C-alpha cells in the first residue's frame, strides 16, 4: 500500500473536454534503458541505443505498448497489444477483444507474475483489462471520466482527472502529471489522442 | 434489496461448499431436483412449458466433478463442469465458458455468474453488458455473489456443516434472509469426505 | 447412412441460404418451430418432458441477426448468433463458441457443429472429441456436415430457391435423401431481399 | 517445394518426439539454441537487429513443461506451454492460443502451427486466414505440418531414436530433404526416461 509507490507499467484511458486518448507509461528499475519509438500507426517500448541485447535477456521488455486500427485506439503493457488490435481490426467488440487475448497470453511468467493490463477506445465506447495470477477482469470505462491501471499496487481501475488536449500532453501528463508524479522510477511514456479529426501519436522522456 | 440468482462459494470451519438460490418474480414456480452428481434447477409439475417461454429458466446450477464443485446460474454450469473435467484450472475454465457464454439476452442482460471450488482453490466470476470478471477466492472467507445488485463478490460469513445447512442459510440465514422473492435452493458440501447434495424449499 | 443431425450452407444461382435437419433415431417425436428470426428443434405436442431426459435435443437450429443466417445442432447456435450480433467475425464467433461449449457429452461424445454466412463470406466449422475445425466455406460451391460420418465439409450440389425448397431438399433432395431418419428440417434463404425462413416435416 | 516453418509430432518405435525446422529465404541468419527446457530460434551473431525488422523471426519453438512437449512456429509456444503447465488439456490448450493468436501479420498471412504431446495423447494445429484447425494426433502414425504448402496434417515415417536424429531427420531426411531452404533445426524426443533437447545445423 502507501510505502510502495512503485506502480510498474502503467497507462490511462478515457475521454476529457478536449477528446479521446490512451497514456502508456513505462516505469521500471530493472529495466530503464527504453524508451519510446513511434512508427507507423503504432507506438514501441524499445531498448535505446546499446541495449539492443536486453530483449534476448527478457522477452517482456519489447512491445508495442500503442495501436491505432481505424477509429480505434490500444494500449497495453505487453505483445498483446499487437493481439488486441488485430482482433479489433478483423472485427470483434473491444470487452471480447480484450477478454480473448489476456485470457490467452495470461500474466507474464517472471519473478513478479507481472500482469497483463491493456484498454482499448474508440468513437463510442472503451474498455479496461488485466489478468493476474488470481484472475481475469475487463470492464467498461465510465464515460464520466478516465481511468487508469498499473502491473502494480494499483491492479484495478482508478480514476482520474487526466488533463491534456493533445497526445505531447497526454503523454507528458502520465509521466510527470498529477498524481503521476508521485509514481516511482519514471523512464518513458507515449500517447495516442483524438480530438475528432483523428488518432495522433506522441511520447515524452524524462 | 431483490438480488435475482444468487450463489456462494468458501470454506468454513466446518468444510468446502457452494450454495445457490433461485429468487424470481417471473417464473417463481420452479424447484431444484437432485440427479447424479449434479443439481438441476426445474420448474415444478405442470409448468413445463415455461422452459419453451424462457431459454434461462431451466439449467444445473451445480455439478461435481471429480474433487471440484462448480455452481453458476444457468447452463453455463455444464460447460465450466466439462472443462474441470477435461482439465482446465479453474479460472480458465470460468473464464472460457463466460467468454463466450456472454450475458444472458433478456431485458435485462442478467449476467451469468459461477463459481468453482476444489481441494486447494476457488474462484469466482461474472460477465455482463459492461464486462468480465473472474477472481480468485481468499481463503480467509467464503464471498457470494448475484445477477442483480450485488454483481461483485461480497464477504459473507457463510455458517453451514452440511449441505442441508448450506442450502437453507442462502435462502433464508443471515444477510440473505433479506433478499426478496426467495423460492429454492441448493447446495454442495464437503467435510473432506466427498461432496454431498442437497435443497431446501421455502 | 445415418448422419445424425446435418447442416448446409452456401450460395447458389439463386441467393443464399443455411439448411438444417433433425435426423434422429431415440428421439424422432420433434420438430420444428418458427419465432422471431430463429427457428428452434422443439418436441412435439405430449412430448414436451423429453427436454428434461436429454438437454440435446431442443435448441435454436437457425439465428438470423442483421444481414447474418446462423446454424448449428445446438444451443451454441445462441452462442454464435449473440457474438456476430455484438460484433465478432464469423471465423472467431464460430470459433470461440465451438471451444468453449466443446463436443456434446452423450453416449456418443455427439459433435457440435455450426456454419454462419452473411453478405460477403461464410464459415463452417465442427467441434469432437479429436479436434477442432472451423473453415471458410468456399464460394464456388455450397457444403455440408453432420454429427455423425460426415464430420467434414462435403461439397453439394444445393439447389433451391427459398426457404421451402431449402428445407424441403435437406430432408429428402438429392444426395440427402439416403441420409437415414429424417424427421424434421428448417432453413434460411436470402435472395437479395432478406432472410426468409421456413420449415418441412416428413 | 518451399514449406517455410516445418513441425512433426508423433510416436516411434524408440518412443515420443518433436520436431521443428526453420526453413526461411528473407531470414536464413537463425540458429537454434538450447536453454533451460526450451529451444529458442534466434538470430545468429552480428544479426541481432533482425528481431527489430521482423517481429516474428524470433521464439522459443520448443518448450518441455513436464511430461508435455510443445513445439510451434511462433511466440505461441509459450502461450501453449504456459497453459499446459496450469493446467488445460492439450486440444483446448493449442484452440485457445491459436484463436486468440492468429495468423501472423506479415506480407504472406503466414499461418501459426503447433503441436503438443505427452503421455497419452499428442494433438496438432494451425490457424490461418482462412480458419481454424486442432486435431489429435493418430498414435498409428506421426505427422508433420508447415506454414506453406503442407497446411493440414500430413503423415510421414518418421525414423529416430533420439532428439539428434529427429532434429537431423525434419533437416535433411526422408521427404524433408526435399523441402527448399532449410536453415535450422531442433527437437525432444523421449525413450521413457523424460524428454531430451537437441539442434542441427545444416
Ligand atoms: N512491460 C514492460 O515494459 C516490462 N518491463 C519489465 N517487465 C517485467 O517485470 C519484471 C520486473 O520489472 P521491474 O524491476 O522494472 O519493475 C521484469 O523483469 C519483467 O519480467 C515488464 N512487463
Ligand atoms: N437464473 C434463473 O433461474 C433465471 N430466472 C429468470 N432469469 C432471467 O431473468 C429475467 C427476469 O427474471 P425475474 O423476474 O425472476 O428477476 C427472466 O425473464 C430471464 O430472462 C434467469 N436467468
Ligand atoms: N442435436 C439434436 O437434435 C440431437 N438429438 C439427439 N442428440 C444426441 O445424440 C444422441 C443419439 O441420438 P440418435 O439416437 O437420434 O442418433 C441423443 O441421445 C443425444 O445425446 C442430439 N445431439
Ligand atoms: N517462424 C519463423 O521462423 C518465420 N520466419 C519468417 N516468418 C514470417 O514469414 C515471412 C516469410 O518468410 P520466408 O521469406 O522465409 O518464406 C517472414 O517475412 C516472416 O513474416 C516466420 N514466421
Amino acid at each position: 500500500r502507501g510505502s510502495h509507490m512503485y506502480l510498474g507499467r502503467i497507462l490511462a484511458v478515457g475521454r476529457n473536454s478536449n477528446g479521446s486518448f490512451v497514456a502508456y507509461r513505462v516505469s521500471s528499475r530493472s529495466f530503464p534503458n527504453r524508451t519510446t519509438s513511434i512508427q507507423e500507426e503504432r507506438v514501441a517500448v524499445v531498448p535505446v541505443e546499446g541495449h539492443e541485447r536486453d530483449v534476448f535477456r527478457n522477452p517482456y521488455i519489447a512491445y508495442n505498448c500503442i495501436r491505432i486500427v481505424g477509429d480505434t485506439a490500444v494500449v497495453s503493457n505487453g505483445s498483446h497489444t499487437d493481439t488486441i488490435a488485430d482482433k479489433v481490426a478483423l472485427g470483434m467488440n473491444l470487452r471480447d477483444a480484450i477478454g480473448l487475448s489476456l485470457l490467452a497470453m495470461d500474466y507474464e511468467k517472471d519473478e513478479l507474475n507481472t500482469p497483463r493490463i491493456a484498454a482499448a477506445i474508440n468513437g463510442s465506447e472503451a474498455f479496461i483489462g488485466i489478468v493476474t495470477a488470481d484472475g481475469l477482469m475487463v470492464s467498461r470505462v465510465p464515460e464520466e471520466t478516465p481511468v487508469y491501471i498499473s502491473t502494480y499496487e494499483q491492479t484495478e481501475p482508478a480514476a482520474t482527472e487526466f488533463k491534456a488536449g493533445s497526445p505531447e500532453e497526454a503523454a507528458e501528463f502520465i509521466l510527470k502529471g498529477g498524481e503521476f508524479a508521485a509514481f516511482t522510477h519514471p523512464v518513458t511514456a507515449a500517447a495516442a489522442f483524438n480530438d475528432g479529426e483523428g488518432w495522433n501519436l506522441a511520447t515524452r522522456e524524462m
